[PDB]
């Protein structure tokens, strides 16, 4: 039943290449929260991993 919204909790930059950047009040589509610390998402065009703890899944 489709991929899950988030809520962008903190403006957040880009740090690495594997990463994406997103800021506070974007919703963003959760791709994959296997891992605990780092959660895959995609922001428009842009995909990539940030902070799990910044971002609020919209259940």
């Amino acid at each position: 039943t489709g991929k899950e919204l988030l809520l962008v909790l903190y403006d957040y930059q880009e740090k690495s290449p594997r990463e994406v950047t997103m800021k506070k009040g974007d919703i963003v589509t959760l791709l994959n929260s296997t891992n605990k610390d780092w959660w895959k998402i995609e922001v428009n065009d842009r995909q990539g991993f940030i902070p799990a703890a910044y971002v609020k899944k919209l259940d």
